[PDB]
């Protein structure tokens, strides 16, 4: 049981390099539009209190250098949707796949294609933290890297990297320029909230451990939705709703273990620890496998 | 902080995966130029797998017994031969998506990306390391035989692994692209015992050097040790012994930093006896051994 990322082939062909003045970052090429963070029009000195609406009026089409490998794309128009620049180019991307723009909720997972100067270098699977950040691996030059999920033939773009917080975490927007979380695209002290453990994902990961035969945390006890949330709230675990119980349904039939029964096992794992044992090889509880990921990878 | 186990982009490999069917068996194949590589046990039924006579089984097959499918386009098998444990199916049409590629055989401790495929369709990609017992610990369900491992350098894809078997202990075994198994394993359905899996010591040390470069310093100590005393202690925790070749490879890491290799070995010795005590190293609550020195002395 490994954390697998989606194949990145359909997205690799859409990454380009956008240069405005001295700043160079990554852009997404779909049809005849290049999407990229809007702070590419800002100098390092303009990031204090940038007036993007005034900064964009000064610029023209010939200030943007869009490069797709060796070819050069010619910008014929520009526009702004919230926090993303939409550059209209003269040629359509023939590698444009069946795609869709969606906004995800905290706790959901997706794959990230980390790029540098318009060239893909790595891919990895991650989850949106409940504080609206992601524990990614972004260095200088990976701004504009995109996150995606892959329906059978359709690529759902759900994230674009914008900033790196001074903690190791990263923040971004959706493809329509709407930020995930309370952040703004300025160079200032920005605090990421208290991160909580995704409880529904831990339960789905405990069902995967039972499917793989590792069943030692199972006990004869059960608990109530109101008693577990009491213990979950104290250990910084997000509260469990009834819709969470409904999503874990398919995993409850394959194993035969009810949700509130499994909640009594997780409740014992937080209070007493693991008593020096391993679940799926780990000594910690993983929370970056959604219930849908467990059904995808197992059944 | 933050050090993510990153996999290579799989686009160049996705265009080379095909589906190979012989009778009832169906697994994955690798289409490069005019040859399709796939495990030779595709010509085996579930009953032949206990004691397979591959020479007897193959002489009774004809070119039209192999069904090769790249999506919807069915390829035409024009000939076949067997290199060790791999079938080479010559087809009529060359793969136009063939990238600049290479065949390399790796050693234990090295890392590579795996493209897991099911019936010629890629499903996921992950990064892993060849364990000292010549096994890999990944997610391979039934129908993933033929999935390949690779590294990408500039534009050249270096194929180094092809999945063949799953061991009863849950781990997987395979060959290189020339058909030679990694380790003592065979393509029979017999009781095969993997060796004791140990921690890759040189990988942990390179990861600890990256920690002091990225700020984390709480585990350092003032002691040093000899290579022979450290191995006497490392062997107790099922850690691979360190050779002089490992010390030389860590040289540049100990140059950018100030801590000698034998200095870091003393710190690791102290970590093994005390544990983590609730703290983390580069956002990890465990000692990671799947980051090679080459990647650390580059992505520093």
């Amino acid at each position: 049981f490994r954390k697998m990322a989606f194949p990145s082939g359909k997205v690799e062909g859409c990454m380009v390099q956008v240069t405005c003045g001295t700043t160079t970052l990554n852009g997404l090429w779909l049809d005849d539009v290049v999407y990229c963070p809007r702070h590419v029009i800002c100098t390092s000195e303009d990031m204090l209190n940038p007036n993007y609406e005034d900064l964009l009026i000064r610029k023209s089409n010939h200030n943007f250098l869009v490069q797709a490998g060796n070819v050069q794309l010619r910008v014929i128009g520009h526009s702004m949707q919230n926090c993303v620049l939409k550059l209209k180019v003269d040629t359509a991307n023939p590698k444009t796949p069946k795609y869709k723009f969606v906004r995800i909720q905290p706790g959901q997972t997706f794959s990230v294609l980390a790029c540098y100067n318009g060239s893909p270098s790595g891919v990895y699977q991650c989850a949106m933290r409940p504080n609206f950040t992601i524990k990614g691996s972004f260095l200088n030059g990976s701004c504009g890297s995109v996150g995606f999920n892959i329906d059978y033939d359709c690529v759902s773009f759900c994230y674009m990297h914008h900033m790196e917080l001074p903690t190791g975490v990263h923040a971004g927007t959706d493809l329509e320029g709407n930020f995930y979380g309370p952040f703004v695209d300025r160079q200032t002290a920005q605090a990421a909230g208290t991160d909580t453990t995704i409880t529904v994902n831990v339960l789905a990961w405990l069902y995967a451990a039972v499917i793989n035969g590792d069943r030692w945390f199972l006990n004869r006890f059960t608990t109530t939705l109101n008693d577990f949330n009491l213990v979950a709230m104290k250990y910084n675990y997000e509260p469990l709703t009834q819709d969470h119980v409904d999503i874990l349904g398919p995993l409850s039939a394959q194993t035969g273990i009810a949700v509130l029964d499994m909640c009594a096992s997780l409740k014992e794992l937080l209070q007493n620890g693991m008593n020096g044992r391993t679940i799926l090889g780990s000594a910690l509880l993983e929370d970056e496998f959604t219930p849908f990921d467990v059904v995808r990878q197992c059944s």
